[PDB]
């Protein structure tokens, strides 16, 4: 609802400055979100996907903008790239791709009414 400076260490400097609560992971605060997203640090560090960190942050500390007041998700493609790189390694060690991160419930780019986010390199790109 109101924008707050991102305070999750993993997500600081990710390409956007502000987040909001609640997220879609049943977190009311960044402290709660930070405790869950920190558990992914080994996968971030092993670099199974250059997109994993941006994807994680875009979900757990979603972007907050002053001039767009609708939830703004990562585009489905960001999720698909992160999943393609990292889900096989995750399965090998007994971890499923989390249901809340199912890429098919994220919107595709080009939507007439709403936006979604990708990035280049780190600069956010809105593609809608
Ligand atoms: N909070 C939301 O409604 N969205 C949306 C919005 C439109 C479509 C799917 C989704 C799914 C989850 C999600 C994740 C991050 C940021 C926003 C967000």
């Amino acid at each position: 609802l109101a924008c707050q400076e991102i305070t999750v260490p993993l997500c600081k400097g990710i390409g956007y400055e502000y987040t909001y609560m609640p997220n879609q992971f049943n977190h009311d605060t960044q402290d709660e979100a930070g405790l869950e997203v920190h558990q992914f640090w080994p996968l971030v560090e092993i670099q199974c996907s250059p997109d994993l960190k941006f994807f994680l942050c875009s979900m757990y500390t979603p972007i907050c903008l002053e001039d767009y007041k609708k939830p703004l998700p990562p585009c489905r493609s960001v999720c698909e790239r992160a999943k393609a790189g990292c889900a096989p390694l995750m399965r090998q060690y007994g971890f499923a791709w989390p249901d809340r991160m199912r890429c098919d419930r994220l919107p595709e780019q080009g939507n007439p009414d709403t936006l979604c986010m990708d990035y280049e390199r780190l600069e956010v790109l809105f593609q809608g």
